[PDB]
């Protein structure tokens, strides 16, 4: 039920990114270098499993997984966290729970455009992502 959200996407917006990273206690120097990278993420399915990945000048991810079963996670920051995905309300929630702390990873079509919406602690980031043909 995640049709809409496959495909390759291009970042062309992006609010309080800094403020979402510095809550995880990304240092300065990273911040500065991520505040101006443009990141490409292409999600692409096969029966069950999704495969999102995120490419950049800076740092490269990759995850698979199946919506709805937990699986572990090393992220850009090199946090090592239990993830899981899901659907919900339409949208692709994606939950990590490390060392008793939550965030999230909200994507939703408004548009047509994918908006990603990060959470961690009071900090809400909001980014907007177009797609490419
Ligand atoms: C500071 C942790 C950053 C984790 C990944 C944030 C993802 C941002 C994105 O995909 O646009
Ligand atoms: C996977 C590309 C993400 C680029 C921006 C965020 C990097 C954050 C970090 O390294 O701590």
């Amino acid at each position: 039920m995640v049709d809409a959200f496959l495909g390759t996407w291009k970042l062309v917006d992006s609010k309080n990114f800094d403020d979402y990273m510095k809550s995880l206690g990304v240092g300065f120097a990273t911040r500065q270098v991520a505040s101006m990278t443009k990141p490409t993420t292409i999600i692409e399915k096969n029966g069950d499993i999704l495969t999102l990945k995120t490419h950049s000048t800076f740092k490269n991810t990759e995850i698979s997984f199946k919506l709805g079963v937990e699986f572990d996670e090393t992220t850009a920051d090199d946090r090592k966290v239990k993830s899981i995905v899901t659907l919900d309300g339409g949208k692709l929630v994606h939950l990590q729970k490390w060392d008793g702390q939550e965030t999230t990873l909200v994507r939703e079509l408004i548009d047509g455009k994918l908006i990603l919406t990060l959470t961690h602690g009071t900090a809400v980031c909001t980014r907007t992502y177009e797609k490419e043909a």
